């Protein structure tokens, strides 16, 4: 399985170049992916992510990360499977659990015709910027190259992914870690 990486609250500067303890929010995504069965990644950018784009071929430029260019998925193009589709924004996302995600994805599919929601339990996630009835998106999903419709399943982990929409959001994404 591949992966992509999704790429104004908090002052809509590009997040994914925000900086904590010293390393980029994209960096802890792309760090799972690649300890990640999942092997390519790519890494959708746009503008006002420019400079991501940047330091991710300069960043990873030796790497097999690849960039791409509202809700833009003109990126079936690349893959001729189904892919992980993350925000850039994750936090205390490990590659154990993306087993288990695209693990999931096939045991399931074990009797299907897809997409993925992954969503945490509200006793979890705290100030959740959207849940559910009860659950809270994590922002990890899995999809098939289409660009209609999909039938989509629900996964639950008890879990904690943290995505960081607001300036609260980074201490407590600082607290975690
Ligand atoms: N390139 C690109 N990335 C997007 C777009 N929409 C969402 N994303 C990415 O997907 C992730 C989830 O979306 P959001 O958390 O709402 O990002 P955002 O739209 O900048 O947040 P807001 O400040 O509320 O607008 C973010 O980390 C973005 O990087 C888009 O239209 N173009």
């Amino acid at each position: 399985m591949d992966a992509l990486i999704m790429a104004t609250r908090m002052g809509g500067v590009e997040k994914p170049l925000i900086k904590l303890c010293g390393r980029c929010l994209i960096d802890y995504v792309v760090s799972p992916l690649l300890k990640s069965k999942v092997n390519n990644i790519f890494i959708a950018t746009s503008p006002n992510t420019p400079k991501t784009k940047e330091y991710i071929n300069s960043a990873y430029k030796d790497y097999k990360n690849i960039v791409v260019i509202e809700d833009l998925n003109e990126c079936i193009g690349y893959f001729s499977e189904p892919f992980l589709v993350v925000s850039s924004d994750l936090i205390n996302l490990k590659s154990k659990i993306i087993n288990s995600i695209v693990d999931y994805f096939y045991c399931i599919k074990a009797k299907t015709p897809e997409a993925l929601a992954v969503m945490i339990p509200k006793e979890k996630y705290p100030n959740p910027s959207i849940d559910f009835n009860g659950l809270v998106p994590a922002d990890i999903n899995v999809v098939s190259p289409k660009h209609g419709y999909q039938k989509e399943e629900i996964m639950v982990i008890d879990e904690l992914i943290f995505n960081i929409n607001t300036k609260d959001d980074l201490k407590l994404a600082e607290m975690l870690l």
